[PDB]
RNA sequence: GAAGCUGACCAGACAGUCGCCGCUUCGUCGUCGUCCUCUUCGGGGGAGACGGGCGGAGGGGAGGAAAGUCCGGGCUCCAUAGGGCAGGGUGCCAGGUAACGCCUGGGGGGGAAACCCACGACCAGUGCAACAGAGAGCAAACCGCCGAUGGCCCGCGCAAGCGGGAUCAGGUAAGGGUGAAAGGGUGCGGUAAGAGCGCACCGCGCGGCUGGUAACAGUCCGUGGCACGGUAAACUCCACCCGGAGCAAGGCCAAAUAGGGGUUCAUAAGGUACGGCCCGUACUGAACCCGGGUAGGCUGCUUGAGCCAGUGAGCGAUUGCUGGCCUAGAUGAAUGACUGUCCACGACAGAACCCGGCUUAUCGGUCAGUUUC
């Protein structure tokens, strides 16, 4: 199954700040991600995109409903971390296949 | 057939699988902590709630601006002798509406480029211009004013007929005159070259009078020979109205340490609400010592001062009847990919308790009007 469940997304604060204690980090010139190992034996993530780097509520949406996306399609393909993922200021003109190509390249970075 | 502009609908459609969030409903599970029947005390359809209780199945899910921080209203909690003061708003006339700083029709501004109106007071001081004397109306008559208008000047012969003087700005005032900006026109022996200065006909006042719902309007009847220019997005007055906060408002069900004193003020203090501020006016209340909880859930929540259709009333804004009708409500916070046709080849952009306006953003269509090729 590919499914999203509210399992397996980071729903509380505290979730955020325990992958910054501790996170193992890649990222481009525009887009970011954090993670850390953790008992639950499966991945998880949680979103936050900054309003200084991307304004306008139609933007933002775009990012979460791509990014959202990309993760529950390789579920089952990288180790059970907890992830964060972060919007620098450059990312609010890449196109939809423009995020998608670099995702790709963005987790193969992940040999762990 | 040649350019805009106003109004309308719209700014994408359908099919495949892979998913996200609620709705409705069927059995599934716990539980009975309702009890129908009350039993076997299982809990049976359980009479009944709720949780993945759990699996189906049906049927649904971003605006005309959802944007803004701007005006009006609901709802809820809180505050409230109020007599002043302070501080915001709104200021032709009628109507609409639940209310507005919104809408409609009229009046007056221009009712055209007024296809546009911050449409009470112009005096209570002050600033007209920068520059005037045109600075509020101030007054350099600018060429006159010598115009013999006066004096008196003196030269004409005593001059009395002729020139000058400007005398005293010189009947001016703004007759007339460049210089800016201007307190009535245009005429008439306007007389010394002259003016409401006299006298026509117009202004313009102020009072009648006829229209109007009323702003207002009419040479329609008297009129003063007549008496603020302009400007309050100018400081001024004048009239009327104005109490906080936010759906994590508020409940309800929970969950809990409320423990010498206090700031021994007494007495009442001075604390704080009235209230921005004073005047009362009310309440009396102890800078904390002796302080932990709750940090949850349900509801408020999508039926709207709604929509549609048929028929009355109205110039319009709107609105009276009589039939119907309704699946966004999330809570790290709910919409991707492949394909083949539209070109409009797809702009700006998004919900957060809800309803009425206004403002601002916006590739481009296709219609209907309406001024133009
Ligand atoms: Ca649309
Ligand atoms: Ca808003
Ligand atoms: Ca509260
Ligand atoms: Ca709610
Ligand atoms: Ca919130
Ligand atoms: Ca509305
Ligand atoms: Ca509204």
């Amino acid at each position: 199954k590919l499914a999203f469940p509210r399992e397996l997304r980071l729903l509380t604060p505290s979730q955020f700040t325990f992958v910054f204690q501790q996170p193992q980090r890649a990222g481009t010139p525009q887009i970011t991600i954090l993670g850390r190992l953790n008992s639950l034996g499966h991945p998880r993530i949680g979103l936050t995109v900054a309003k200084k780097n991307v304004r306008r509520a139609h933007e933002r949406n775009r990012i979460k409903r791509l990014t959202r996306e990309s993760f529950r399609l390789r579920q089952h393909e990288l180790p059970a971390m907890d992830f964060v993922v972060v919007a620098k200021k450059g990312v609010a003109d890449l196109d939809n296949r423009a995020l998608s190509e670099a995702l790709e390249k963005l987790w193969r970075r992940h040999c762990r």
